[PDB]
């Protein structure tokens, strides 16, 4: 049985960030830190945190600046700094909390995003990263005349609605998508510049930053991912530092491979690679 508490702290700018706490009721194994992607909350991890604690996992899950019930103008961001700051801090709360026990971070699209520029930053402060359609990549995305223009307006106009997204693509599962197109809480509306800025930043830099992480690294990616090509994550893999790196395919998934029909083995797959190595 994993129960959740939820907290909070203050973070950049003094917005004040909301996570949950998912503790197993056996002896705890070691700490996972995660990362949720854009227009979304910690929320729809609640699956994931409990699949974590029965393999005795605590799961540090916080809801991003302008995301679920942290404050902040919704999908508000200046900086990528932003992001990788909150979550370090939240990082630091679990070293606290279980002092000794190793730390996962998992990140999920822009989370798997936000993960990567945190951990190229502090390759030391964790011990295993689990990257879920990481965000690595987004140039692929916009021509390089568009990504000219991302970043600027980034800067400018951070909160200007600049890309459609198809959340059809999150996932195979009609419910799924249904329950996120009545998500409260979900961002129900078009990438901003300050986020597509900060991704574009993350993707143009990934390779020449990769080398830097050195830790185990586990990706997982559906093959049929129309939102973040799975040609991203195979270039990661290929750009890290890592000697224990994986790439973990799924024929016929959608983006969202979490909350996919294949999701128990997808998270069999995440228990498994975390079990050899703790
Ligand atoms: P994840 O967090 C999954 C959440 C979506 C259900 O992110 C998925 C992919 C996000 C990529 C967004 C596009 C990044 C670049 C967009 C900027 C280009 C638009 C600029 C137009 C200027 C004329």
């Amino acid at each position: 049985t994993t129960t959740r508490t939820e907290r909070n702290f203050a973070g950049i700018g003094d917005v004040r960030i909301v996570y949950d706490v998912w503790t197993p009721d056996t002896a705890p194994q070691a700490v996972v830190v995660l990362a949720h992607g854009l227009g979304e909350h910690a929320r729809r991890y609640d699956h994931v945190a409990q699949r974590l604690g029965a393999a005795g996992l605590v799961t540090y899950a916080l809801d991003h600046r302008g995301h679920g019930r942290s404050g902040g103008a919704r999908v508000l961001v200046r900086d990528i700094s932003e992001y990788t700051a909150d979550f370090d801090t939240l990082v630091g709360i679990a070293t606290r909390e279980y002092p000794g026990c190793k730390r996962i971070v998992l990140g999920h699209s822009m989370g798997g995003g936000i993960v990567f520029a945190y951990g190229v930053e502090r390759p030391d402060n964790y011990d295993l990263m689990v990257l879920s359609a990481p965000a690595v990549a987004a140039q692929d995305l916009v021509s390089p005349v568009v990504a000219v223009a991302a970043k600027l307006l980034g800067v400018v106009v951070p909160g200007l609605p600049v890309q459609e997204l198809d959340f059809t693509a999150i996932s195979r599962d009609p419910e799924v998508v249904q329950a996120y197109n009545t998500d409260p809480l979900v961002h129900h509306g078009r990438v901003p510049a300050g986020i597509g800025r900060a991704l574009l930043q993350v993707g143009e830099t990934m390779p020449r930053r990769a080398p830097a992480l050195t830790a185990p690294l586990l990706v997982l990616h559906g093959t049929d991912d129309r939102l973040i090509p799975i040609e991203g994550s195979r270039r990661l893999v290929e750009c890290v530092g890592s000697a224990d790196v994986q790439l973990k395919e799924y024929p016929g998934l959608y983006h969202e491979v979490f909350n996919e029909p294949e999701r128990n083995q997808v998270l069999d797959d995440v228990v498994a690679w975390l079990t050899e190595r703790l």
